[PDB]
């Protein structure tokens, strides 16, 4: 498995979010139903729930930190070969 996770804006991470945290949490919602739901809640949003949309981007990000950084060609010699 090495699909990657960027950040990205409030309407996607809800998207990747939330498809991940509840098809996790609430197994039998997983697929276009989840997609049904998400952008029916997202027409109803209410302002409490904007900010964590940013957060879980955080979260996201954060995702992408756990993974190899942009350490590129060494100059000469790489002590972390």
């Amino acid at each position: 498995s090495d699909r990657v996770k960027r950040p990205m804006n409030a309407f996607m991470v809800w998207s990747r979010g939330q498809r991940r945290k509840m098809a996790q949490e609430n197994p039998k919602m997983h697929n276009s139903e989840i997609s049904k739901r998400l952008g029916a809640e997202w027409k109803l949003l209410s302002e409490t729930e904007k900010r964590p949309f940013i957060d879980e981007a955080k979260r996201l990000r954060a995702l992408h930190m756990k993974e190899h950084p942009d350490y590129k060609y060494r100059p000469r010699r790489k002590t972390k070969t």
